[PDB]
């Protein structure tokens, strides 16, 4: 009969890094 | 006969996590 | 009789793009 099916595939590529944060908030009232 | 290919491979691993953000602007006067 | 088995899998899916980085710090004192 047809043989067993092969081994998974190897691991997709990893993603890129993500994006920069946004600026923090204003800083401590006068 | 031979076997069909393997399934898929697992999903590539996650970017890493982006940089930190600028500062925030100064703070109002007070 | 038993045939020989399959080849690899296709490989897996890209992996996503890393998270948002965080915040940046506050900014300085009014």
């Amino acid at each position: 009969p047809p043989g067993p099916p092969g081994p998974p595939g190897p691991r997709g590529d990893p993603g890129e890094r993500g994006p920069r944060g946004p600026p923090g908030p204003p800083g401590p009232p006068g």
